[PDB]
């Protein structure tokens, strides 16, 4: 199994087998919530449409796509041992929040993801990255994963937009895989969670298959009441499939 | 222990013996929060006054009491295997939400109780029943529990009314058992929890006994201060107001 | 190890060896959040400034220091078997709340600390002490600990004031140890951070400070300028040392 180069919530890990079992075939996969990219990275579609609300994430991605070699070399230089400390971390973090250059921001963003508290991505009320120092023994530099992601990215477009807009791009030959922020056990709201079920119902009426993952709860069975449902033991996980 | 025909909050047994241990005796039992009816169905009071704010529940109970065979027969039809899919659950849920007929609604309510998600009874801001499909392999039709509930109901009256009105019906020959929505670890509010203790205090001074059960917490010991308390093992509390 | 005579939130028992490992040396110890007094009671500074916002506590501690024998003798009489019941508990609680005599308040207050639900100190919106009856088997009368506190108080001043005023009393010869109310796993987040800002001001002036708290995203954010030490023990706890 191929790994994501970023530590990122639900690098959707234990469930790849189950998603691939239910994920229907087509020319194109659309992911309105790409995140880590683990589905993207472990499937063989002829092309991908990958979107996310997080503008840093998408920008990093476009940069790993178009400037591969220059990116990897520049970023390797921050995985040295002179950087594993707080004086350097809060330093790189102040630089990231004051920079207006995409390439350098993207270099700093990968250091923060791998040297920062629990590999989190968070912002204060002014929009500044505000994850504190994560005190790790030795952060892995993800060289192999960066290369594999780049190569694989040659068949992808990356958009920074809302799930409504990326799902409007899916067509005849598309499949849609949705992995939204999890339902309760600028946040993602219950209105949006149900909105996402509606868009899916509309895409299957046009014969575009949609698959959504989420926790198994009263609200998730309510919103996905029209999909074929599949509960998966490992808080249980719910897979909802809208087949034409 | 005789079982309740409804799934209804908290698989309600884990207590019965301790309750009967402390629950004093008399002619008539008053339950302001009947819910599933476990106490009623496991005691031998000569008479019962049984009350709940939930009007779908009370209206069901009256019908099981007065139209037993007619009910059981209408309800058994909904337990055939043709009804055990998502398509039929949502159609019946919609039929119940749109119906103005107490008998048909009582029939659907048992279906929704036994085929819906975890046995819940919940409503949205529109007042509509909103529990989704439970996906159970083979739900049980509670025919024996139904008939037993009805033999016993022959000595009960059922009321749809808040705890203060039902407690006002107690007299010298009664006992009161109270099973409020639990204290914390359109909700039932802390002001209402306190108010129930105050009603118990005024009943016991009229020589009418009261037993209340709840979790054991700072607020529950506060509310129930003037009763004798027994803890049982999260921890449960029993508060007995003995004349 | 010497024990506090009150049951009190964070009667810091397991942390003590750790706090002493990292706590520097000087003439005076300043505690802005003394509470139950464990660090006071298990160190040897030649002098102490002990502070807390809770005035019943401070008044108590002043009674114990300055009226030692009159206090033990009158407190002891409440620790009998006649008094271990709800009628008596509620009678005493109401007396405490209606009383204007510091002395008798400080006597009632220990009784309530030892007979009361989980040794809690709480007040309602009226400012009346509202902890209910705790139904204990036989509550212990902390005789030795009272004498030990009093002897030890001869080298101590107690003030009832907020952390910013006590901290300001520290000089060249002082060391400050802060034990604030716990970060989320009232005292506000703004106050949590303010504390850490004052610590930074003391260290620039050559005055050491140690802080203790839960290990969390936020505590690492606030104490980002300290040598940090994680102690295992139910979340980890953080110790934050501002050294010159
Ligand atoms: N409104 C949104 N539209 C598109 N993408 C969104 C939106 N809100 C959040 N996101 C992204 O959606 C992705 C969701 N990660 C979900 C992972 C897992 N199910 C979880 O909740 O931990 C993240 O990358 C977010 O940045
Ligand atoms: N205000 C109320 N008056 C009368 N009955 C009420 C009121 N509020 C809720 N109830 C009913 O009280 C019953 C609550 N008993 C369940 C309590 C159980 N200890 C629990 O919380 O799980 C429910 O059936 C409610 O419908
Ligand atoms: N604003 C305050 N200034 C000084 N002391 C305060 C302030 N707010 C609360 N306190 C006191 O500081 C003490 C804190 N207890 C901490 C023990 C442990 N870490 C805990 O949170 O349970 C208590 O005695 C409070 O009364």
């Amino acid at each position: 199994k191929n790994r994501a180069f970023l530590k990122w919530a639900g690098g959707k890990y234990p469930l790849l087998d189950d998603i691939k079992r239910h994920l229907p075939k087509g020319e194109c996969l659309v992911e309105p919530f790409v995140g880590a990219g683990s589905v993207f990275l472990n499937t063989d579609f002829s092309r991908y449409i990958l979107a996310d609300i997080n503008s840093d994430l998408i920008s990093l991605y476009n940069i790993v796509k178009m400037r591969t070699d220059e990116y990897v070399q520049a970023a390797r230089e921050l995985f040295v041992p002179e950087t594993n400390c707080a004086e350097v971390y809060y330093q790189f973090r102040e630089e990231f929040n004051k920079s207006q250059d995409p390439f350098r921001r993207a270099v700093l963003f990968l250091y923060l993801n791998r040297y920062g508290y629990n590999g989190l991505c968070r912002y204060n009320l002014r929009g500044e990255f505000n994850v504190p120092f994560g005190r790790y023994k030795k952060p892995y530099f993800p060289e192999a994963e960066l290369y594999h992601f780049a190569e694989k990215a040659q068949n992808a477009f990356f958009y920074c937009e809302s799930y409504a807009d990326s799902m409007a791009r899916a067509d005849d030959a598309s499949v849609v895989y949705c992995d939204p922020p999890y339902a309760p056990l600028n946040s993602f709201t219950l209105e949006q969670q149900a909105h996402l079920a509606e868009i899916a119902e509309g895409l299957v009426e046009r014969h575009i298959p949609v698959l959504i993952s989420n926790h198994d709860t009263m609200l998730t069975r309510e919103w996905y009441q029209r999909a074929k449902l599949h509960v998966v033991k490992v808080v249980d996980e719910l897979l909802a499939l809208y087949k034409p």
